């Protein structure tokens, strides 16, 4: 994909598909806007006080409308921002290019290359004078990954050869040696300066414990994606819209009677299966564990293993963060035309690898990122996305209404991670926090709160104004 | 109510309403056994090890067919059991038939006073010689209450004294002061030997953290309501079964097209509001929790205060373990024959005794349980089980198949209270206990569970049996 980047001598950097894509951007940043009223009534409570005033701000994020209302709050409290996109498919370009026109580094476009991605990724860490970013917005981990193993690299050279049968990981192994060669010792100049990252995501959490329990974190890390207001609401009701959403966009298949395996029922399996049941489709569920599989029979799912319904079902939608969910000898005794999706994480819940490799296999693109993989049987399924995040390569995510929700949640937690002292760790923000997110919310929908008598705060022992809930307390 | 007592010289005690519901009674725990697999194969596996030989065991929960079931697990297991109910409408009387016909000590009736109430508490807390339990089942804290009422009392009788504008309290002191004249000494004598009790509900398990705020709490104790397969699954689903039971037996009114007022949207609220969606009812909700009520908007959910809906409301839930959900002047503004229930704790969500007192009311008691107040206006309200738990007081609590949860995580809470030296505080089963609870279930709902593969465990990092989830996960 053609680009653009900055005219030579620009006061800023970036690359972007299309410039002129601006002002349509900025209409629906607008009416965005309206949609998010925690982030747009957290952007004015901060505004005087300037939480962030200076900080040099880096975040890998989906680049899509709902992120330019995140971005350009950080920015109304005062910070230095450059972006790129986490997935390769899922920027808007319109947001980008609007974004830019606003004067902002941005590094993104729909249906970048793998090599380009991880360019991108370097290009929003790099500020000017070789500096680093003081702070990391991050959805799945790539630029916490890319920040450690450049340091860790640093110091031992060697583990930029060793791929580990990854392709991905030898891109990023051969950008981060062009790095040593251009710029020696800028992990270990930047890490110093690095105060925290905000991680929005699952798996991205997920990938912090593994560094703490190896000792090998660098900086502390704000889990958003485990507030109540982000995991119990973007993750299921995010999902419950954005998934048949990309399904209708992709493939205009009807849903209604048709058997559809969602893999997974943790948050995004649950959103998920709802998406589909909405339209009629008889959701079949797998699982490993027995009580979210217990969730599901309970909710009148039957819960299968996928082996019981290759010759049932015409849609897959994996949900797990886990690899190896859909196989090539899964995906050789499918139905003709069936859908297989992934909306959890990259792209090996689904084995596209294996799939692209199949002997005799014939692909074909009915549209972008709508791919048929015709078998020498005769028999065909349908790729979205190759694989990746469906929501976002195939239509635009969640709605703005939700995400504003998760992106409050990401403006606290940026300014949380500035302004207190955080050990090394993980943490996450208080639950007084955590439901003020919820409350900002309430009045575009018209609901009103009850407000607890003094009787009734001290029947239940709680504050009027929160929390509400033990600290454990599941929703 | 007239009652039966045991025979003089029988071998043990009992207050029960009719024996010759025994033959009935055991029909239905004979058809309760199939639908409670958790129980009935707990049962064959502690069978050899007898891990309760000889423990006496007191509880006091609803005496119900799925209760029956528990009592008998626990005595297959080698525990020594006394029982009564824990709510003055909710024992089932041929339950309590069956279990005292199979030779065990049961104090409980449908449609108790509530002096006859504590005195069925004390009869199953006195075992023979003096003796007192070695392990409580609670469900509510009412047991777990006198205990420590009478121990602290004997330090301090004064105490017996403070009625505290109670006319329950004023009970509870005066049976207490009997117990000190008969018995004195009681209370400290049989504290030293309780090793603990483990509590059925969440208004149980508020009371428990109010006495370890205050110190107070004697003995440790096992909070069952937060296993995730109890308050997820019993919480819920459970209330989604039993309040349109109790509310279509009661009244046998249409709730389609009607709209419906479901006060709190925590886990009981929850299940209650789809309970009354599934009939076709327009559900509104209140809440003081703004994450809640997000939850219930996101549900497609009014939320509104209950002033807003009393010209509209024919029914009314509340769902809240607080006092003074619906108070007298809401039930002044209600539309005629407006339905007034309780699912939540106790009697006073709703202003019973207000109610009861309030200038030129009639009272109509339509058959036993079901009351019509008509006010002088001309208005009426129905109210239900005298505001105590609806489910249980007109319909028959939860169904079987989740009680089994429930009452599986019952099990395996006094086996880990008598086996494990616990400290003084309150605890949960651990995450793969909980997880073998809803493990034991799937197999007669023909769920089939997947099993991860060697490079999946790897890849997650946990152990093919589990524990699947993190400490925190919330489901
Ligand atoms: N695309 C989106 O917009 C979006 C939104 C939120 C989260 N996510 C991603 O979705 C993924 C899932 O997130 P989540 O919050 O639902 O996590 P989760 O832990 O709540 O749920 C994942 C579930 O997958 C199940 N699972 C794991 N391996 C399995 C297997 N082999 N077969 C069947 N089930 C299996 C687990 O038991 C678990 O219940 C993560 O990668 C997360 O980052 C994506
Ligand atoms: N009848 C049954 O079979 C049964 C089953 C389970 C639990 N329970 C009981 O039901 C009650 C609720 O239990 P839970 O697990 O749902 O607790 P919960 O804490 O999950 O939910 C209670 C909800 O009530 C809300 N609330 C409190 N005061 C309110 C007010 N003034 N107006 C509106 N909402 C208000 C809280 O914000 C909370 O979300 C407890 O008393 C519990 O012991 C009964
Ligand atoms: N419209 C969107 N804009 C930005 N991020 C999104 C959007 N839809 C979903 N996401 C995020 O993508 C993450 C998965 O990488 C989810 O955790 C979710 O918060
Ligand atoms: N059928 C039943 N038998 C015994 N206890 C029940 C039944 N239905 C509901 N309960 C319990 O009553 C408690 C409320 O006192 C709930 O926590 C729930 O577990
Ligand atoms: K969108
Ligand atoms: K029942």
């Amino acid at each position: 994909t053609q680009t653009q980047t900055q005219p030579a001598g620009n006061a800023f950097q970036y690359e972007i598909r299309d410039i002129s894509l601006a002002e349509f951007g900025r209409k629906e940043i607008n009416l965005a806007e309206h949609e998010m009223p925690g982030l747009m009534q957290t952007r004015e409570k901060y505004g005087a006080e300037q939480p962030l005033k200076g900080v040099r701000l880096a975040g890998s994020l989906h680049m899509t409308i709902q992120t330019a209302v995140l971005i350009e709050t950080l920015q109304a409290l005062g910070a230095n921002v450059r972006w790129c996109s986490c997935n390769i498919f899922s920027t808007q370009d319109h947001a980008a290019a609007a974004i830019v026109a606003a004067g902002t580094p941005v590094f993104a476009w729909k249906g970048e290359t793998l090599e380009e991605y991880w360019e991108c990724t370097w290009k929003t860490l790099l500020f000017p004078d070789d500096m680093g970013p003081q702070l990391i917005v991050d959805d799945g981990g790539d630029a916490t990954l890319m920040v450690h193993r450049g340091f860790y690299a640093e110091d031992n050279p060697s583990i930029l050869d060793d791929d580990e049968g990854s392709e991905e990981l030898a891109i990023v192994n051969k950008l981060l040696k062009r790095i040593q060669k251009e710029k020696p010792g800028y992990w270990h100049k930047i890490v110093p300066e690095l105060k925290g990252v905000s991680e929005e995501t699952t798996t991205g959490v997920h990938r912090l414990y593994e560094m703490m329990k190896e000792g090998k974190l660098l900086f502390p890390a704000l889990n958003v994606n485990d507030s109540v207001t982000k995991s119990k609401f973007d993750n299921v009701y995010g999902c419950r819209h954005s998934l048949v959403d990309a399904i209708m966009r992709a493939t205009d298949v009807m849903l209604s009677g048709k058997v559809a395996c969602v893999l997974g029922y943790g948050d995004v399996g649950k959103g998920s299966a709802e998406s589909l049941k909405g339209q009629g489709a008889r959701v079949v569920v797998t699982e490993v564990d027995p009580i979210c599989a217990l969730q599901a029979c309970m909710a009148g799912y039957e819960v299968v293993r996928i082996e019981d319904v290759l010759d049932k079902a015409e849609i897959f939608v994996t949900t797990t963060g886990n690899c190896d969910i859909i196989r090539i000898e899964h995906m050789e005794k499918m139905r003709h035309n069936a859908i297989v999706c992934n909306i959890g994480h990259f792209d090996n819940e689904i084995q596209v690898k294996a799939l692209k490799e199949f002997p005799g296999i014939k692909r074909i693109e009915i549209k972008p990122q709508v791919d048929q993989f015709v078998f020498p049987d005769g028999h065909a399924i349908v790729l979205l996305a190759e694989g990746r995040l469906v929501n976002l390569g195939c239509a635009t995510g969640h709605p703005s209404f939700v995400m504003s929700n998760s992106f409050t949640n990401q403006t606290l937690a940026q300014i949380s991670l500035w302004k207190e002292k955080y050990e090394l760790g993980v943490y996450t923000l208080p639950k007084k926090l955590d439901e003020e997110v919820a409350r900002l919310h309430l009045e575009k929908l018209g609901a009103k709160l009850t407000v607890l008598t003094d009787k009734q705060a001290k029947y239940l022992g709680i504050a009027k104004d929160g929390p509400y809930k033990p600290d454990h307390y599941r929703y």
